[PDB]
């Protein structure tokens, strides 16, 4: 993935655990080589892998919970590191953020070729509720995906119940969620 998200999962755990904690997990990942990220260098995506397997094992937390944690502060971590402006671009409300998503990651894309985002398809069961279908090139990224919603309820102030329903690690053909919001 793009440096930027690399340089994110640093920026939290150096901030929620101390230099201290995140060198060891840099460590940990097989990572001292690199010295900072790039943020618009693409990656491999395994470098973030290794660090959130890595953050686990050293914080003694599951990557799922990690990832959760991740998605929420990726929400802020991007609106203060420079796509404060493409996120207010993209809606005033969760529904209208999720549904402005694929065009925002364009957005993305023009400047950056390797970005790989993935699609994010609404399906609205009333004003208050959808089906969101998530299919992504990546693998395990679900439940950061269910820490991205909790970060845009926070961001509109609304309260988000998300419930995943078709698991792509189990071989179903993608991700899919229950969403109901105020
Ligand atoms: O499944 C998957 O593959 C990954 C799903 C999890 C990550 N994605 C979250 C999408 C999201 C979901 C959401 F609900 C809310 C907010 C969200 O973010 C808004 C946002 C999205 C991206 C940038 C940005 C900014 C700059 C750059 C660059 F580095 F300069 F290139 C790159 C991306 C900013 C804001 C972002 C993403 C997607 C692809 C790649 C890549 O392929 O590398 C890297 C990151």
């Amino acid at each position: 993935m793009y440096g930027l998200v690399n340089k994110a999962i640093q920026d939290m755990i150096s901030k929620h655990h101390g230099e201290d904690t995140w060198e060891a997990i840099k460590q940990k990942a097989g990572l001292e080589d690199i010295d900072f990220f790039v943020g618009m260098e693409a990656y491999s995506d395994d470098v973030t892998y290794h660090l959130v397997g890595a953050a686990s094992e050293v914080l003694g937390k599951p990557a799922e919970e990690l990832l959760i944690a991740f998605g929420e502060y990726w929400v802020t971590y991007t609106s203060e590191e420079g796509y404060g402006e493409l996120l207010a671009s993209a809606g005033d409300s969760l529904p209208e953020f999720m549904e402005n998503l694929d065009n925002l990651h364009a957005r993305v894309g023009l400047s950056f070729p390797q970005l790989r985002p993935p699609a994010f398809e609404c399906q609205h069961t009333s004003s208050k509720s959808m089906e969101l279908h998530y299919q992504s090139t990546r693998a395990g990224l679900a439940p950061m995906v269910l820490g991205l919603l909790h970060g845009l309820g926070k961001r509109f102030q609304t309260k988000v119940e998300v419930t995943q329903t078709a698991f792509r690690e189990t071989g179903e053909d993608h991700d899919i969620f229950s969403i109901k919001y105020e």
